[PDB]
């Protein structure tokens, strides 16, 4: 017999996807749109990485490599978590994947049985429940308040806590808040974990990213407890790499390399070559992330002081390149809110995929001259 | 609770990794071991594939991609399986995966519900079995013989299809027996799962490694019910760039992208924009295939004699870069055999992995020195 199985059909289909489909038929027919869209950064990837990549090509380091990738790479790995993070952990206790979805997607894999909740939060990167959904696992859904700063409660968590709880999923900072979590609730998240015996998986891709604050690893207190899931995406603007990494307990980290030996056997060689070289160069590397870091900054404090005068809502974020506008001044709902904003020469991203209703996700990895092109449109629907 | 899921712990072990670790202990205690296991390509990749993705890196090309692949990239593969394997298709119908491996990982994810059978024939490639059973799915074995040139007889297959069967895996040119399947068995095959209304997996990444007779994509026949599975890695040497491609029914490719969505998001961008070229420049391309497959072929000859002349059995392959090769004048079973090679010098496959006991395969994807080498080592095992 043929057709489809069961879990490919149950997925849901994405509201980001029909605005956009909007936002090409109004390019087609000349529409000048402004898109603060972004779900990666602006600037390319830095020589040092590039010049990496082109070294190995010359080597001829063509073949495959290892399913938790080369040795070499899982060492400099085990260097930046103690040195950057404060984990303590060995070269096996690392992983090499096609980007941090694929270690997000092998981890579900491994250790979640048809059944197994997840607790998430909620506003939430799209990809978490879709993940979560497609290894047969619950989804728990724990709401973040906009007047909290979306920073989450730990009493609303205790209450999502029951028998079956076999996952907590934090990312901080945020992604589509920009929220940073004090290291204080952190530490009452692992502290959960320990006592229920549950996982705490903690997605930290926007370390680097940060502008005030500091970025607290929750595997320092819970090492046993915690998979940390990271990499180069973000940080080092390669996206287009798919070079993501993790680390954690010994057994876990192992089944996750059987699932990507039985999948993709192992991530693009020549990229793993050039990730090495931005883990080992501190200095070419330390020199991009602070001229991004200042970029952004300026970038977030043009728009939220417009945001401001135009008596739009937003939260202040501390981390990441992304804000959650308050819409209601705009349309009843944020679908309809972002319909206008595309009418206007705005691209916005709906909050409705990241569960964060009545908001629209605006990122800020474009230049200045955008941002205030931007600003100007919303005055003129306002 | 704590633990791995059921799926992960399912995966059984191997008996490369149990005699890997005899040969890792002899290299280390400083023996000199000639080495036959390899199963990719001993060239490096052409440089125009690699001038491809030099110009990608000064362009900026490193951001994220569509998960399908690149719009360049999936038109040049409807061209592709046009004018080489006669399918109809359409960019649509076509997608881009990191790895053959993950063509396939994603397809079984994609039709397979825990129960649905999956008929693979014996001698096979490790990974289906694997892959199957990930998905949930039970694993139906059709043997196939060595007085038959390993060649499936489609009456033996008849007989293993019920009501739940969901699939048939056929790979042409083979992998670990080198056989090639001629077009009317593979006309019989397809017919069947036309009559009985199922898919038909057809892996063809060695149809360009041929030596005698001609390559059928059985997908002419029977296209709604052919998925064909195909890449990069073994004709162009990229097997590290982990660029791999399918073509058949549109709502499976559309199920598939969906699947890499979740997971792997897409293929690393650079490694597409090179695939690219590998493709069009077909000037450059076939010179390479050509070069390459002339080399094999001198190989496998030189390898036949030897073996003839040491009065070893093994049947004559005519695709791939593989022989197996009867254990029976060395030792009772096949792991025994590869020890007692280890110790003579010669680090070979063992074929207990591919159900092809008694066997043992050989790579001939080294240098003719080498093979010599070898083929010296083997007369103190007899
Ligand atoms: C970008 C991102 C990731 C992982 O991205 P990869 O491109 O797959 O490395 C994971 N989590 C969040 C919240 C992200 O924004
Ligand atoms: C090598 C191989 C593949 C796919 O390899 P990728 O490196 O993932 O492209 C598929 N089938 C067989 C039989 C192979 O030998």
């Amino acid at each position: 017999m043929r057709g489809l199985s069961r879990r490919v059909q149950a997925m849901k289909p994405s509201a980001t996807v029909a605005v956009n489909a909007k936002a090409l038929e109004l390019r087609r027919q000349g529409v000048d749109l402004v898109a603060l869209t972004a779900g990666e950064p602006d600037f390319d990837t830095p020589e040092h990485v590039k010049e990496a990549a082109r070294r190995a090509l010359a080597q001829g380091k063509t073949k495959y490599a290892p399913p938790a990738g080369i040795p070499e790479l899982r060492e400099a790995l085990a260097e930046k978590f103690r040195r950057e993070n404060g984990l303590s952990v060995t070269p096996e206790e690392t992983i090499v994947t096609v980007g941090g979805s694929q270690a997000l997607f092998n981890l579900f894999q491994a250790i979640l049985d048809p059944g197994d909740e997840v607790i998430v939060l909620s506003p939430y990167w799209v990809s978490y429940p879709e993940m979560v959904r497609f290894a047969g696992g619950v989804v728990v859904e724990v709401e973040t308040l906009p007047e909290e700063g979306f920073v989450p409660d730990p009493e609303r968590v205790r209450r999502a806590i029951t028998p079956r709880t076999k996952a907590l999923v934090v990312n901080s900072p945020n992604n589509p808040t920009g929220a940073v979590y004090p290291k204080e609730v952190l530490e009452a998240l692992a502290r959960l974990a320990v006592e229920h015996d549950f996982y705490l998986v903690s997605d930290e891709i926007y370390e680097h990213l940060l502008y005030e604050g500091e970025h607290f690893s929750p595997g320092r207190v819970a090492p046993e407890h915690t998979l940390t899931v990271n990499g180069a995406a973000k940080a080092f603007a390669m996206t287009g790499w798919r070079i993501g990494y993790a680390c954690g307990p010994k057994e876990v980290i192992k089944a996750m390399a059987s699932v990507s030996s039985q999948s993709t056997t192992s991530p693009d060689t020549i990229a793993q070559w050039a990730t090495l070289e931005a883990l080992t160069n501190q200095e070419a590397s330390r020199a991009f992330v602070e001229m991004a870091r200042e970029a952004y900054r300026r970038r977030r404090d043009l728009l939220l002081e417009g945001l401001t005068a135009l008596g739009l809502k937003a939260v202040r974020p501390s981390g990441a390149f992304y804000v959650l506008m308050d819409t209601s001044p705009i349309a009843p709902d944020e679908v309809r809110a972002a319909e206008r904003l595309l009418e206007a020469g705005v691209a916005v991203v709906p909050g409705t995929d990241f569960a964060a209703f009545g908001h629209v996700r605006l990122s800020y990895a474009t230049s200045e001259e955008n941002l205030r092109k931007a600003l100007e449109r919303f005055a003129r629907v306002l």
